[PDB]
């Protein structure tokens, strides 16, 4: 049992809910909260903008000195750095940005990273301003991640598309 509450089941291991990632992460202050993370950590705008102001900056501050340490991520890959304020850990998954260019298949790659953790609140990767098809993100999450997850999806409009839409 865990303290996650109002999600639909979409299968044995994936859940989905209308939320606020943020506003979700500071009810329930899950041990893994997935950011959506660029390969530079820069933490601008959509999911990872909400997470980093919701820290005051101090993901940023975190981030730049990973980055200034370890050089930049790759596109499919991860680091866990600290949750801050919103959770234990931050799991910052780098999915592809399709307005970049970048190889949609790298999204089950960035997805693999989620089954290192056994329950993670999370958004869908690669969608929002990362320009996939939200559709197309939920499907490769519930054929890749085999751990229990927990999406917040911000918008209610796309939330029920996603359900309505779900084979
Ligand atoms: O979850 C969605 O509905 C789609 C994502 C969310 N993205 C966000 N952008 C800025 N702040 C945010 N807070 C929470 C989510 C969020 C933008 C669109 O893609």
């Amino acid at each position: 049992v865990n303290s996650f509450s109002g999600y639909l089941k979409l299968t044995d291991n994936v859940y989905i809910k209308n939320a606020d990632i943020v506003e979700e992460a500071k009810k329930v202050k899950p041990t893994v909260v997935v950011n959506a993370a660029n390969v530079y950590l820069k933490h601008g705008g959509g999911v990872a903008g909400a997470l980093n102001k919701a820290t005051n900056n101090a993901m940023q501050v975190e981030s730049d000195d990973y980055i200034a340490t370890n050089g930049p991520l790759k596109v499919g890959g991860s680091c866990v750095l600290s949750g801050h304020n919103l959770a234990k850990h931050c799991l910052h998954v780098v999915g592809p940005n399709v307005n970049k260019g970048e190889d949609i298949q790298l999204l089950k790659s960035a997805y693999e990273n989620f089954n290192q953790h056994e329950v993670l609140l999370a958004p869908l990767l690669s969608a929002g301003i990362f320009g996939a098809d939200p559709i197309h993100s939920l499907r490769v999450c519930v054929d890749t991640v085999r751990t229990n997850v927990y999406l917040a999806v911000f918008d209610k409009n796309l939330y029920d598309k996603l359900v309505s839409s779900f084979l």
